[PDB]
């Protein structure tokens, strides 16, 4: 069924990277219509439309309860410039949500999200996606009780021969979030994923306080005087030297061992999301 965009009413800007939109859809024009979140792009070059329309099939082909679901596509004469149709998650993303609610999350329900969080990207890996871009900031909270993956606009298929995808040309990079091998040679893989996921862990466990950040730790542990592309150079001889974020004030030592475990600069040594989500809904169980 189609979504036709004389009937997407305007209500609210949600974040610009193309751009979202909180949306209603009213074709009763009564006001009663969903209220949806709608992406869009910014400046149309073909690169960046082939890149959108990617996303678009790979977020079409994607239903998992952990994963923000695709409701259409909106259409136009001429140019046929798209507009990506989503459910609206009304809580925001998790990095927001998990600021303003801080240390009163406790470490039961954070590890409730950590479990939804791996079983997402689990089920993203059954079907050959790369994420690449794994951070609180692109986790959409739905209510108290459940998270939903976000942002597939840097995901990757792995080709049919290959288990790595290599960027020939990156564009904007969170590169500290990521894996050695992706500072170092832009090869990206499940196991790269997996590097990001512990990143996120330690995030959650930090409750996003600012000097806690990884640029804020990494950047101390460079130092603060590094710029530009010597902030690369630095941080690869960091993670090769074995340097890593540290344990966050009041983590459990055993949601700090998965980090650890996460953060091998052996990309065959890092831990599967299916043992992951098996280990961390152990932890839940005991405590
Ligand atoms: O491939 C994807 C996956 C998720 C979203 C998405 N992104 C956002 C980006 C910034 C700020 C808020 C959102 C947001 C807020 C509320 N509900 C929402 N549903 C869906 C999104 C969202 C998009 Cl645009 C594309």
């Amino acid at each position: 069924t189609q979504f036709e965009e004389r009937h997407l009413k305007f209500l609210q800007q949600l974040g610009k990277g193309g751009s979202v939109e909180m949306c209603r859809y009213d074709p009763l024009q009564d006001n009663t219509g969903e209220v949806v979140a709608v992406k869009k792009l910014q400046h149309s070059t073909e690169e960046h439309l082939r890149d959108f329309e990617r996303e678009i099939e790979i977020l079409k082909s994607l239903q998992h309860d952990n994963i923000v679901k695709y409701k259409g596509v909106c259409y136009s004469a001429g140019r046929r410039n798209l507009k990506l149709i989503m459910e609206y998650l009304p809580y925001g993303s998790l990095r927001d949500y998990l600021q303003k609610h801080k240390e009163r999350i406790d470490h039961i329900k954070l590890l409730q999200y950590t479990s939804q969080i791996c079983k997402g990207m689990e089920y993203l890996g059954t079907k050959r996606y790369i994420h690449r871009d794994l951070a609180t900031r692109n986790i959409l909270v739905e209510n108290e009780n459940r998270v939903k993956i976000g942002d597939f606009g840097l995901t990757k298929v792995l080709p049919q021969d290959k288990e790595y995808y290599k960027v020939k040309e990156p564009g904007e990079s969170p590169i500290f979030w990521y894996a050695p091998e992706s500072l170092t040679e832009s090869k990206f893989s499940v196991a790269s994923d997996v590097w990001s996921f512990g990143v996120v862990l330690y995030e959650l466990f930090t409750y996003i306080e600012k000097s806690k950040s990884p640029p804020a730790e990494f950047m101390r542990m460079i130092g603060n005087d590094k710029q530009g592309q010597m902030i690369v150079f630095h941080l690869i001889e960091l993670l090769k030297n074995n340097g890593r974020l540290p344990r966050p004030d009041g983590c459990p030592d055993e949601i700090y061992m998965i980090m650890t475990e996460c953060w091998n600069n052996n990309v065959n040594q890092r831990p599967s999301f299916r043992d992951l989500a098996l280990r961390v809904d152990q932890i839940r169980d005991n405590m």
